[PDB]
C-alpha cells in the first residue's frame, strides 16, 4: 500500500501493481519496457540488460496489441532522439536523460533495438502457447499443423443429443415420467447445463455413486417411500393429538389426506399436509413416537434425479467432443490451453520450465482482472521461484466485470495471498477536482465497502492542470454529482420507467435548447464551447429497456442511434429482397417470380407502374429479355460483377441518396455483397448459393463479420451504450437512469472462501446461496464503479425508493437488497424519509439533491 514511480521500483521477483480507473495504464508500461531495455533504475536495477527478443507481453484483446506496439516503437524513436539531442521537453525523457550514463552506448543500443522491432514478442494468450507448443512440442506430443476451429456449439448439440438417445430410449415409462415431468428436450436439456461445459469442470459436492444407475436410484426412492407410506397405517386410528389452545380440529384432514394418498406409487410428489411433524408443536397447535418425526426426516430430503442426470452428462459430453475433435485432427482455444496444462502436469515439467525460463527471463500482463485459475497455476509454476528472473503483473481488482466470460475474480485474491508488493497510483489527468472529490467522498461512506476485507478503496488525487474545468447554466457553475429522487411511498419499475424517461428526455431537451443560443457553456478557464449532440450520451444496464428509452428520445425529435446492437445484418429484409432477385435472375421464365422482383421496394414502382406493367406485352417483353442476358452474365462472371451491373443499370443508388433514410438500406446491400464473395469462389453451384442463403436466413450466427457496419459515425449524433461496451471510452457528460434496478440471483454458483475453488453444488444449499448472494453484490458494485467513471465535466443519476415486496407499506424497503442502497443505509430498513435525511446528510455543495416531479 505504497506510492510509485516508474524510475524507483526494484525489478525483482513478484511486484502486482494497482492503478485505479483514469490512470492510463501505457504511459507507465512504456517507461517500464524502456527501462528494461536500458538497464537503468540504480541498484534496484536488472543485473543485466536485454534484447526485444526477450520482453514478453501478454495482453488479452486484439486491438490493443498493434496500438501497444506502436506506442512502444514512437516512445523508443522520441527517446532516441532526444538523447542524440541533449535537450526533451517531457519530464519523463527529462530525468530518463538525466539518469543516462553514456549517451553513445544508450544511442547505440535504440538503433540496433528499433530496427528488431517486426518481430518483438507481444501476443495474446492462445497466440503465446501457439507459439510455444509449435516451439517445442516433443513432451506435449501434438501434432506440427492443425485446422483451428471456432464452432464448437453445434458440436456440442449433437453430443447431448447422442448421448438423450442412449440414455432415454430404453428407459420404461414409469423411470422417464420423471425425466418427462422436469425438462422434455435434448435442446432444453442443453441450454440448462451449457455455461458450465467451457472452461475447467468443477468440483461437484455430494457426489453419487460411481456405478449408481437411474434404476437403482428410483427402487432407493420406492424404498423410503413405502416404508412410511404402508408401516404408518399402521398408526393409523388413533386420536393420540391434545387440542392445545391453538388446536385445530382441521388435523384430521390431514390424517384423512394420509389415508387417500397410500394407494399406489405412479406418482412422485409427496402431501403438503405433512407440515405439523414438527416435534416442538405441542404448545403450538410430545412426539410419544419416532413416525411423526422420521416424516420430517423424509421431508427433509429433496428426490430428484436430475442431481445424477447431470453429472452423467456432463462428464460424457466433454469426453466425447474431445474424442470426436482426434479423427479430424482439429484444434480449439479450449484445448490447447488444457494440452499445455496437461504438458505441465506430466512429469517433464521442469524440462518444459527451464527452456521457457532460458528464453524469457521476464514477463508483463496487461488488464490482469480476466484471469483464470489454469493460467495463474501456469505463472505461478513457472515463476514462483528461480531468481535473476522476475514477474511484473498489473491490474485492477475493480472492472472485473466479465463473470460469463470464464474470468474468475478470486484467483487475484489468492495471487495477492502470496505476492507481498503492493503500490498505487494517484493521479487521474482527466476529470474535475470537484468531481474527483465527490466520488472519493460517496465511496469513502463505509470501510470496506465492497464486501471484502481484500479490496480496500483509498482516495486519489485530481491534476493540477484541469482545475480550471467548469459547467456553467445562465452564469453561475453547476454541482457535478446529483441525484433525483421520486415522491411516493412505493413505487414500482413501471413508475421507474415511465416517470425518469420523460425527466431524463426533458432535461436533455432542456441542455440542447439551451445550449444552442450560447446559453451554458463548457470551458477550460475561459476557453469555451456550446454544447450539441455528440457530448451527450447515456448510460443503461440492458437491451430490452432501451425502447422505452430511444421512444422516450425521439418523441421529442432527437436523433438516436443505438451502438450496443450487434444484430445480423441476415434478419433486415435486404437479406429477402436479394434472395427474391437472385431467384428471380435464376428463373426469369414465370411472370409470376419475376413480377415478385419488380415489386420489391428497391427497384421503386408504384400502383400505376405495376398496372402498365402488366397490360403492355412489350414493355414486359423487354424486362423479361434483359434477365435473359443477365443470367448468362451471372454464370459466366460469379456473384459480384452482376450484383455492380444490376446496382448501375436501374440507378438506384440515388434513389436512396434523394429519399430519407435510405442509406442504412443501401449500406446493408454492399455488406451483403461482400459477405457473398468467401461463398462464391468456394462454392459454384448456383442452386447451392440460394440454398445457402435460406439456410443462413433462419439462423442469425453471431460471428463478428455478420454485425452491422455504422452507417453515419462521421457527425454529431446521440450515443446509447452499455456498460460492457463502456470501458475505456471517454465521455464529456453521461446520463444513468436505471441504476437502482437489481435482479436477485437464484442458481446454486459459489466459490470456497478459503481455497477459493468454483464449487457446484447440486442441491440447494442456503448458506451457497447466500455466499453466491454477496458475490454477486460485489459484482454490482463493481459494476456502480465502473458506471462513475469517465466524465471530465459532470455527470448524474436518478434513484428510486423501489420495493420488490407485495405488500408496500410495511416499513421494510428494499434498496439496501441492490448496490448503491447499502451505500446509503448501510444495510437498515428504511423509507423515504430516513433515505431523504441520509441522502441531505452529506449534501453539501458538490452533492446537490433534488426531488423528481412527473413533467
Amino acid at each position: 500500500a505504497e506510492t510509485l514511480d516508474p524510475l524507483r521500483l526494484p525489478l525483482q521477483g513478484e511486484r502486482l501493481i494497482e492503478a485505479s480507473a483514469g490512470t492510463g495504464k501505457t504511459f507507465t508500461i512504456a517507461a517500464l519496457y524502456l527501462r528494461l531495455l536500458l538497464g537503468l533504475g540504480g541498484s534496484a536495477a536488472f543485473p543485466r540488460p536485454l534484447t526485444v527478443e526477450e520482453l514478453l507481453v501478454v495482453t488479452f484483446t486484439e486491438a490493443a496489441t498493434a496500438e501497444l506496439r506502436g506506442r512502444i516503437r514512437s516512445n523508443i524513436h522520441e527517446l532516441r532522439i532526444a538523447c542524440l539531442r541533449e535537450t526533451t521537453d517531457n519530464p519523463l525523457y527529462e530525468r530518463l536523460l538525466e539518469e543516462i550514463d553514456d549517451k553513445a552506448q544508450a544511442a547505440q543500443w535504440l538503433l540496433l533495438a528499433e530496427r528488431q522491432m517486426d518481430e518483438a514478442a507481444v501476443f495474446t494468450i492462445h497466440g503465446f502457447c501457439q507459439r510455444m507448443l509449435n516451439l517445442n512440442a516433443f513432451e506435449s506430443g501434438m501434432l506440427f499443423e492443425q485446422q483451428l476451429i471456432e464452432d464448437e456449439s453445434l458440436l456440442r448439440y449433437q453430443a447431448c443429443a447422442d448421448f438423450w438417445r442412449r440414455h432415454c430410449y430404453p428407459l420404461p415409462r414409469e423411470i422417464a415420467q420423471v425425466v418427462f415431468e422436469t425438462w422434455k428436450g435434448p435442446q432444453a436439456l442443453l441450454r440448462d447445463i451449457n455455461r458450465y461445459l467451457q472452461g475447467e469442470a468443477p468440483v461437484i459436492k455430494a457426489p453419487p455413486p460411481d456405478d449408481e444407475t437411474l434404476a437403482s436410484r428410483h427402487a432407493q426412492i420406492v424404498a423410503r417411500i413405502d416404508t412410511v407410506k404402508q408401516q404408518w397405517r399402521d398408526a393409523v386410528g388413533e386420536l393420540d393429538a391434545l387440542i392445545e389452545s391453538s388446536g385445530i380440529d382441521r388435523r384430521k384432514f390431514n390424517r384423512s389426506n394420509q389415508a387417500k394418498w397410500i394407494d399406489k406409487i405412479s406418482a412422485w410428489a409427496e402431501e403438503e399436509t405433512n407440515s405439523y411433524q414438527l416435534p416442538e408443536s405441542l404448545e403450538k397447535f410430545t412426539p410419544r413416537h419416532p413416525l411423526f418425526e422420521a416424516i420430517d426426516q423424509l421431508l427433509a430430503e429433496p428426490l430428484s434425479i436430475r442431481d445424477l442426470v447431470i453429472t452423467r452428462a456432463l462428464a460424457e459430453i466433454r469426453e466425447t467432443v474431445a474424442r470426436e475433435k482426434r479423427r479430424r485432427g482439429e484444434l480449439g482455444f479450449d484445448d490447447m490451453l488444457s494440452r499445455l496444462d496437461s504438458a505441465l502436469r506430466s512429469e517433464s515439467g521442469e524440462v518444459l520450465a527451464a527452456a521457457i525460463r532460458t528464453r524469457f527471463p521476464v514477463a508483463m500482463i496487461d488488464e490482469f482482472q480476466d484471469t483464470d485459475p489454469q493460467q495463474y497455476r501456469i505463472f505461478r509454476r513457472i515463476w514462483h521461484h528461480q531468481p535473476e528472473t522476475a514477474l511484473l503483473l498489473i491490474g485492477d481488482p475493480k472492472q472485473a466485470i466479465y463473470a460469463f466470460r470464464g474470468a474468475d475474480i478470486f484467483t487475484y485474491m489468492k495471487a495477492r495471498s502470496e505476492v507481498h508488493a503492493h503500490y498505487t497510483l494517484d493521479t487521474n489527468w482527466r476529470s474535475a477536482p470537484g468531481m474527483v472529490n465527490s466520488v472519493n467522498k460517496l465511496f469513502s461512506q463505509t470501510d470496506d465497502a465492497f464486501m471484502f476485507r481484500e479490496i480496500p478503496f483509498i482516495p486519489v488525487k485530481s491534476a493540477g492542470k484541469n482545475q480550471a474545468l467548469r459547467f456553467v447554466f445562465k452564469g453561475e457553475t453547476q454541482p457535478a454529482m446529483k441525484m433525483w429522487l421520486m415522491e411516493g411511498e412505493s413505487c414500482g419499475v413501471g413508475d421507474y420507467q415511465s416517470t425518469m424517461a420523460q425527466v431524463c428526455a426533458a432535461q436533455i431537451r432542456d441542455w440542447l435548447q439551451a445550449g444552442q443560443r450560447g446559453e451554458a457553456l463548457l470551458m477550460n478557464g475561459d476557453d469555451a464551447r456550446p454544447v450539441r449532440a455528440s457530448d451527450i450520451s447515456v448510460l443503461v444496464r440492458s437491451r430490452q429497456e432501451a425502447a422505452q428509452v430511444r421512444d422516450a428520445l425521439t418523441l421529442l425529435e432527437i436523433p438516436s442511434v443505438y451502438l450496443s446492437n450487434r444484430d445480423s445484418v441476415f434478419e433486415t429484409l435486404e437479406a429477402q429482397e436479394m434472395l427474391w432477385l437472385l431467384q428471380a435472375v435464376m428463373t426469369p421464365e414465370r411472370e409470376n417470380t419475376l413480377r415478385s422482383a419488380l415489386a420489391t421496394s428497391m427497384m421503386g414502382l408504384n400502383a400505376l407502374d405495376i398496372e402498365t406493367l402488366n397490360n403492355d406485352e412489350h414493355a414486359w417483353d423487354v424486362v423479361v429479355e434483359e434477365f435473359d442476358g443477365y443470367r448468362q452474365i451471372w454464370r459466366k462472371r460469379g456473384v459480384m460483377p452482376m450484383l455492380r451491373a444490376l446496382m448501375s443499370a436501374r440507378n438506384i443508388a440515388e434513389n436512396l441518396l434523394a429519399t430519407a433514410g435510405g442509406e442504412r438500406r443501401l449500406t446493408d446491400i454492399l455488406h451483403i455483397s461482400e459477405l457473398l464473395q468467401e461463398a462464391g469462389t468456394q462454392l459454384e453451384s448456383e442452386h447451392a448459393l440460394v440454398r445457402w442463403l435460406s439456410q443462413h436466413i433462419l439462423e442469425p450466427d453471431s460471428n463478428a463479420s455478420s454485425q452491422q457496419m455504422r452507417l453515419e459515425s462521421d457527425k454529431h449524433l446521440v450515443q446509447i451504450v452499455t456498460i460492457h461496451k463502456s470501458k475505456g471510452l471517454e465521455y464529456p457528460l453521461v446520463w444513468l437512469p436505471f441504476i437502482t434496478n437489481f435482479r436477485v440471483q437464484e442458481q446454486a454458483f459459489y466459490h470456497d472462501r478459503h481455497s477459493f475453488e468454483a464449487v457446484l453444488d447440486l442441491n440447494a444449499a442456503p448458506e451457497s446461496v447466500d455466499l453466491a448472494e454477496a458475490e454477486r453484490l460485489a459484482e454490482d458494485l463493481r459494476l456502480l464503479y465502473v458506471a462513475l467513471t469517465r466524465s471530465v465535466w459532470h455527470c448524474s443519476l436518478g434513484v428510486a425508493p423501489l420495493v420488490r415486496r407485495r405488500g408496500d407499506k410495511k416499513g421494510d424497503t428494499d434498496v439496501h437488497q441492490s448496490a448503491l442502497g447499502r451505500l446509503l443505509q448501510k444495510g437498515e430498513p428504511q423509507d423515504a424519509a430516513g433515505l431523504r435525511t441520509c441522502i441531505e446528510a452529506l449534501c453539501d455543495d458538490d452533492i446537490a439533491w433534488q426531488t423528481a416531479q412527473t413533467g
